């Protein structure tokens, strides 16, 4: 059938902590419009968001627009992906990565 959320969703101060609290599995993509590697992986994240629709919520946290939230996790390079299980960070991926590696990363934590 069709899922409620099947694509990446914008996160900011109005829904970041709430999304983590109310969804068992969340992947947050920390990104910025000036980051070339971020743009390079965006299509892969979209595809995985469709593939794991209903299982994993893919959030996008713009680091320019939400510096405090990014600083909370010590984001020192982008793109950084963090896997949140039950609202807690349990794994991370830093820098652009192939889809195959990205998917295995999800499967390892989901």
């Amino acid at each position: 059938a069709r899922k409620v959320l099947d694509s990446p969703v914008k996160l900011n101060s109005s829904n970041f902590d709430e999304t983590l609290k109310n969804n068992e599995n969340v992947v947050v993509d920390f990104w910025a419009e000036w980051c070339h590697p971020c743009k390079m992986i965006a299509p892969v994240i979209e595809e995985l968001a469709k593939e794991y629709a209903g299982k994993v919520v893919f959030g996008k946290l713009n680091t320019d627009e939400n510096p405090t939230i990014a600083a909370r996790y010590g984001i020192s390079a982008i793109p950084t992906l963090i896997f949140f299980k039950k609202g807690k960070p349990v794994d991370q991926l830093v820098g652009a990565m192939p889809k195959s590696e990205l998917k295995r990363w999800v499967q390892r934590n989901l």
